[PDB]
């Protein structure tokens, strides 16, 4: 078995390998990559995303996020007040401030150390979940907005023709902005593309202990754990490095860079934080060894978690005996 001890692996394609996406990820999963739960793909020399960034402040953050924490250094939720809406031109202003810059720091495992031990005594402002891309349309490779869609891959393995899009998402981060531990929509593949600025922090149990950190999560969660079974879905609760190890939870951590691609894995819990002022695009996929994972993915019907118009036939077809309690709780 390829890569037992479940390590992140690093994925340095040819441009040759860089032209086959879904050949390039069933290779990645030959070598154990899935594993871990995440990878990093570097991408060849040769390749570029698009020719500059020196247009891109124009973009509008309609509603800003930001990202209040309540609880314990290493333990606490956040909760997304709603902001006015502003260009990324006036957000990139706001992340370079004195009350939001970057502090001082000697190199990354600083700068983590800083964001465990501060994160929540302040309140960050996130633009997430903008529809969106940044890759030019004559970039070939790994364009994620180019990428089969979901609802072929359900239609080619299973025969069934279903509604739905699955379109890119535009990021723009600063320091401490957060995402919280989560596995995507449907245990979906994701990845993410770290377009411009500073770096990404990422934490990732492997597939195969997620359900470890299920139960530690509805141990240091509880009150949430009693109003629904699946409260992570909710993408609200933070546990730092420091309580995973004091647990006993199997993770690992690496830190993606500006011009590198990151491959979340079906049911790959995954948490970070961004280092400064960044724009990030990412997406959600699927492959074959995904169905599976997606007959069996937990669901939130408690009302909190409320998705995609796509996700529906996802539950649908694969879930049906679900579909009436989570539709439910989508109305
Ligand atoms: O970049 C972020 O804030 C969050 N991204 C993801 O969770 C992802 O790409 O799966
Ligand atoms: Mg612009
Ligand atoms: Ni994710
Ligand atoms: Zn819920």
């Amino acid at each position: 078995a390829q890569n037992p001890n479940c390590n992140i692996m690093i994925f340095h394609p040819t441009k040759e390998e860089f032209n086959d996406f879904d050949k390039y990820i069933a290779y990645m999963e030959s070598q154990g990559a899935h594993r871990a739960g995440l990878a990093k793909i570097i991408p060849p020399k040769e390749w570029k995303a698009r020719e500059t960034y020196d247009n891109i402040s124009e973009i509008l953050i309609a509603t800003p996020l930001q990202q209040v924490a309540s609880g314990r250094a290493g333990v606490f939720t956040q909760y997304h007040k709603k902001k006015k809406a502003m260009t990324v031109g006036e957000y990139r202003h706001l992340a370079n401030s004195k009350k939001y810059q970057t502090p001082p720091h000697q190199n990354f495992e600083d700068l983590e150390r800083k964001y465990w031990k501060n994160r929540i005594y302040n309140s960050p402002i996130y633009g997430a979940d903008i529809s969106g891309s940044l890759f030019d349309e004559n970039t070939k490779q790994w364009n994620l907005g180019h990428l089969g869609t979901i609802q072929d891959l359900l239609e080619k393995e299973c025969g069934v023709v279903i509604e739905g899009v699955n379109t890119p998402y535009l990021y723009f981060g600063m320091w401490k902005t957060t995402f919280a531990w989560h596995t995507e929509d449907m245990d979906l593949y994701s990845i993410n593309y770290l377009h411009l600025g500073e770096p990404k922090t990422w934490y990732v149990v492997p597939p195969e202990h997620g359900q470890r950190l299920e139960r530690l999560a509805r141990e240091l969660f509880p009150g949430s754990s009693r109003g629904c079974g699946a409260f992570l879905r909710h993408k609200v609760a933070l546990i730092s490095p420091t309580v995973l190890k004091e647990n006993g939870i199997p993770f690992n951590r690496i830190t993606q860079e500006a011009g590198e691609f990151m491959v979340t894995f079906p049911y790959g819990y995954h948490a970070g934080f961004n280092h400064g002022f960044n724009c990030a695009e990412a997406i959600n996929f699927a492959t074959p060894r995904w169905i599976d994972y997606g007959k069996m993915a937990s669901q939130c019907s408690c009302g909190e978690a409320r998705v995609t118009f796509s996700m529906d036939a996802f539950v649908r077809i694969l879930q049906p005996e679900r579909y009436d309690l989570w539709k439910r709780g989508q109305d």
